[PDB]
């Protein structure tokens, strides 16, 4: 609903050219930890309305983007502020951990 479903081609516009903070989720369908965090991202998108936007870029459907960010393990969450990576998180984490990751890095 509020999550951006990113593509290779749309990544520049949706992420790099966005005026504000984007939490990008690099994931794949076969990845268990990716799927466990997916409903956590859903809640993050609802609660952080106005502060950031959540966007996902499935790395099998869109194989181009992730190498540019040196992704080598999923899920990886990158936090962008205006096209620039501020904060990197690798592996699954809880809602309370992601929250703390966001709050601390959004400031």
């Amino acid at each position: 609903d509020k999550i951006i479903h990113l593509t290779d081609d749309s990544f520049d516009t949706d992420v790099l050219k966005a005026d504000g903070a984007i939490l990008v989720d690099f994931w794949a369908e076969w990845c268990g930890p990716c799927k466990m965090i997916a409903p956590i991202l859903d809640e993050i998108a609802e609660e952080y309305q106005g502060k950031l936007t959540v966007a996902k870029l499935n790395i099998d459907q869109n194989p181009g983007t992730a190498p540019k960010y040196g992704i080598r393990g999923i899920p990886t969450l990158l936090l962008f502020k205006n096209g620039e990576v501020a904060a990197t998180k690798v592996g699954a984490l809880s809602k309370g951990q992601l929250k703390e990751f966001l709050d601390a890095n959004l400031a």
